[PDB]
């Protein structure tokens, strides 16, 4: 358990590192350096997350292992502008930033540990004996060698390569940290400090904040690990409106949703002077073959009737093939209804179809009355040619060919004509 | 980021056991036994977690340990019906139950390893030197007592206490863990069948169970560690409640304010010959740049249309470059609405700002339907040259050197368009 907190810890001291840095911020979630890599304009940071609460008092050996580690990377990257910072908590040490002396980095290098001086020391502090460099640089060490590099390092004075007054005084700081309870604490302050209520912060953003951070920790690439308080905070309100928004629906009826839908439509549906395109998937619609014209002649009685004041022809496009497009094309000229197809014979011409209809005003007559055609690339590229204002989209039908941009484009969820011509306002009342 | 992954996978396992167990389950989170301790009525059940997603194959040492500590628990817990599981993840391995043979056992117990034959094969196999038990007795051990002890285990045979047969075949059972992706997608779908939305548990559901774990996964006490289903389910669906409500009532209070300062807004909108200024922070739009083309065109289709009637031109004024500017243009020009910005490649002119619009009302043709530049300083002084009747700020631009004597302020606080078409009187209801 004392393993999963210390996680925990780090996780929540990242997730208030992240909150405290800027939008200018990179911040690597356990980074290459340490365990928080905060990347400035000039400036990385590395910090290092260690919890001891079961730990009465703070002892230089607790923390032995952190300091040779990045003593060893500032040794290797001397170069470079990066800042080590140890964030270890203690319970009965005071939080605040504790100085570390000269004479106990060099208590430090002195450290019995076998482990400690093969891996960090050595490097440290470079044996002066040809044969303690040969073991130490052998991959597998019997117990005799290790007892011979003990003793060696154990009595032989070593110089130290490694600056430690200029580290000491400009890229290391040891702070001890809060404890785990007040790390959480003050973590949602700062996201309540982000324009979320305590109660969205306990409930939804500090787990998901949590979630992410774990997520990003997991994966192999350092690259991806990098993340920033912006990305956080576009990520927890695009959870938040989702989850807004789908729990304000789905608790209505089809009725509720349908007028709303209808409310939303009414507007662009009241000028006269509009170019509207439909696109329908004939399987999504119960009985199409039988109610498709009706449906087509109650359109144009309502949107295309007026000679005058209605000067823009609909389109209709369908998902079908042109056999089918050429029956609907008979059972219209038998109904008095004048549309254009395109197709002649089984091909299609570009010409006959972005052709706009004349007009005889004293005779009221209107040369084609609606574009029908069906889901082909010719007729595609023909729509694109000429763009709508308004997009109906029925059944849920492909639109990745055509152009979307800059048209308003309005999907239609029905099951049947009924339903859409309550959408389109020709009904009152389903 | 291995150890990370692993208690990842240690929570997701105990989560899906959770989901799994049924309301009469007891489960203990970091059980006192091993990782999960789920107490049935009779039978209590003991998983151990591992993760081993970086060998390719997997191999008998890798599980010494465990099966030597729930050897050894058997041992000290013969009399209890406790059903131990092993429960790891090898990429190469089928998924399921394998069998542990008893010759498998015999060389676990023949580990040359010093910690293991301290701890837990000690115990199992007993020496039948005094010497050896005192050694081992000892709270600290010296290397020359390590390797005392290590070859009499390697050397001499001993006999198990205890019942390896009777173990294998009722306590111990074995099974090859799907993977980590895999067990998240398990207990998805379990969450799936609890009535949560798949959209709903990705985004509240399980980052809460998560942290959940977590949480309880680090608590001293084992008496708070116990948790079950029936606990969680209630948990989150009173989450779910409370935050439902908390937005809905959000919602209601942000319409009700939108709604008093639309009606504040109505009687200056229905003049047909009144001058409107408009200054927009693109960055306090959600979606700027894909909607405020159409905006415009029905900002437009709505109070520039009427060419007898509306006779003024509006003006937009954004917080850009001149090369965002140029863009927006192209997109207007591709759309077929005409605009003037003033600018001619970088360079402003006045006198093709402040020009006014040719009308022909046979043609219904206007030189120009909109004004739009940037937040220049040359924009300004054409601003304050020509003072508007109506001045709207959108996002909070700074106009403290605008000219704002005697003008009309209208300060609109929106975070889409949907809430400006709203406030303008271009929608009917949000």
């Amino acid at each position: 358990d004392h393993t999963i907190k210390g996680f925990l810890y780090q996780f929540n001291k990242t997730l208030n590192s992240i909150l405290s840095s800027t939008d200018q911020d990179e911040i690597q979630i356990e980074g290459i350096i340490e365990d928080i890599d905060i990347k400035n304009s000039n400036i990385t940071n590395a910090i290092q997350c260690k919890y001891h609460e079961s730990k009465v008092r703070h002892n230089l050996s607790d923390i032995y292992k952190p300091i040779l580690q990045m003593l060893l990377h500032f040794l290797e990257n001397d170069s470079l502008n990066i800042k080590y910072a140890l964030y270890a908590y203690f319970p009965n040490e005071q939080v605040g930033v504790k100085e570390v002396t000269k004479s106990q980095i060099e208590e430090i290098l002195s450290s019995s540990n076998f482990d400690y001086i093969s891996k960090y020391i050595s490097k440290i502090k470079p044996p002066k004996e040809q044969i303690i460099k040969e073991l130490l640089g052998k991959t597998s060490k019997t117990t005799e060698d290790k007892t011979r590099i003990k003793k060696y390092y154990e009595t032989s004075k070593l110089e130290t390569i490694v600056d430690i007054d200029k580290f000491l005084r400009d890229h290391f700081v040891f702070e001890i940290g809060l404890s785990y309870e007040e790390l959480m604490n003050e973590t949602k302050n700062l996201l309540m400090k982000e324009g979320f209520s305590l109660e969205d912060v306990k409930d939804l953003f500090y787990p998901n904040s949590i979630q992410y951070i774990a997520e990003l920790s997991i994966l192999p690439e350092a690259e991806k690990r990098i993340s920033s308080k912006n990305k956080l905070i576009d990520y927890l309100k695009g959870n938040k409106k989702t989850a807004m928004s789908r729990w304000t629906s789905e608790v209505l009826t089809r009725k509720q949703l349908l007028k709303v839908r209808k409310n939303q439509l009414v507007p662009s549906l009241n000028i006269n002077s509009r170019s509207r395109y439909f696109i329908i998937d004939p399987d999504t619609i119960d009985n199409f073959d039988d109610e498709f014209i009706l449906f087509v002649k109650d359109y144009l009685d309502k949107y295309n009737s007026k000679i005058k004041l209605h000067t823009e022809t609909p389109c209709f496009i369908l998902k079908t093939d042109v056999n089918n497009l050429s029956e609907y094309h008979k059972r219209f000229v038998s109904r008095n209804i004048q549309i254009i197809t395109g197709y002649i014979g089984d091909t299609f011409y570009f010409k006959e179809f972005n052709k706009e209809p004349k007009r005889i005003i004293k005779d009221n007559w209107v040369e084609f009355k609606a574009r029908i055609s069906c889901n082909s690339d010719e007729v595609i590229k023909c729509i694109n040619y000429k763009k709508c204002d308004d997009l109906y989209i029925v059944g849920g039908v492909d639109v990745s060919l055509l152009d979307t941009a800059d048209v308003n484009i309005e999907n239609l969820e029905i099951n049947n004509f009924r339903e859409l011509k309550y959408l389109l306002s020709m009904l009152k009342e389903i």
